[PDB]
């Protein structure tokens, strides 16, 4: 009565799930919550039940593998999924190392989404997830950018997309969005800037706050 | 000091603009407004200043069958438009759920359109502004009008449409993907609202009301 790559029960899977990269970043989030319960740890896939602002939701990692992670979650009960992680600025003059970006859509430069549907199909997140993230960030008077991510599975064309007004670049958000849209799962992403080809805690607060706010509607 | 394909002044171009297909549908919107002023008429391009709920914004047509929409959107984005909304018709790709007569507010589109691909690689999303989408939904609910939300297939016409339909695309029409991308390239906020034709009446007035209402609401933030 368990799942393959996550090693947790379908019973344990919450409506809202928060997905991150490094499994250590999951350990850094559980502590910040009101309370938590560890569920499992499997090669690269850590899963913890997070209790925060009255609500209960999973936080789960998969490595710095994401496709199968998102697949598994969408199959087995996730209604909302949010990715929090890092990215690169594609607007160096405006968006600077340390800035936070909430993304509503992405450029499909990713192997996996193209295996599932023709590239013309938009990688786009849920509105109410995007709204919820913005309102938490403003409620905590934290300035945040909004824009489009280039989801690219290596990192060029990045110049093109940058001058097409893409904000940031990361690996997997386009994958989540499409899987989400295919599986009727609401998705979003929030990202903090690394390179450019304290703030982290605020982002996590936005992410956690948003998750709690969304979790309300399924409890 | 006036523009090429639209035949109106850059001074006359408002922050918010409403774009429709058939120029007869512009005549059907005039009536619904509080007041209006005609600006110009050029082969297929009718342009009217619309006054509604205290605000002033352009309404413009450009033809059926994806005529010269690209140049229309280009012209508007070049010369001051900050928000652009497309109202028009479409086909249901979810026959059991979405029926002839239903209204759909779209947040994104499938790029099956010649023109967007000439401008940026197909991987780039055709996606609307979320505040425009929010504003349309709230007008439709404020007027207790039920509306669908979903993705449009913007197509210039074999049965990829099956694929997209089972990928949960809601409707199909001609040019919304084009607007969104031009919008995103030119830093102009876009959105779209559509009424169903047929798969494979009164309601039109509600849609126009949503469109007009949303435009007014957005126009506030620039006036």
């Amino acid at each position: 009565n368990l799942l393959r790559h996550l090693k947790i029960s379908k019973e344990q899977i919450t409506p809202v799930v928060l997905v991150v990269g490094d499994p250590g970043r999951v350990d850094k989030i559980k502590v910040v919550c009101d309370s938590y319960v560890d569920l499992a740890y499997n090669r690269e896939y850590k899963s913890v039940e997070c209790h925060y602002k009255g609500q209960k939701f999973l936080c789960v990692s998969h490595g710095v593998g994401c496709a199968v992670c998102f697949e598994e979650l969408c199959q087995n009960g996730a209604k909302v999924i949010i990715r929090a992680g890092s990215c690169g600025s594609l607007q160096p003059d405006l968006i600077k190392r340390g800035d936070i970006c909430i993304c509503n859509a992405a450029v499909r430069e990713d192997r996996v989404s193209h295996l599932l549907i023709h590239g013309d199909f938009p990688a786009v997140g849920d509105f109410d997830v995007y709204d919820t993230l913005n309102k938490c960030a403003q409620e905590l008077n934290v300035p945040v950018f909004n824009g489009i991510s280039v989801s690219s599975d290596m990192y060029s064309r990045l110049e093109d997309y940058s001058k097409a007004n893409a904000a940031v670049v990361e690996l997997e958000l386009a994958t989540l969005m499409v899987i989400g849209t295919l599986r009727k799962v609401k998705t979003g992403g929030i990202l903090i800037v690394d390179g450019c080809p304290h703030q982290l805690e605020n982002m996590i607060k936005i992410a956690l706050g948003a998750c709690a706010k969304l979790a309300t509607k399924y409890a």
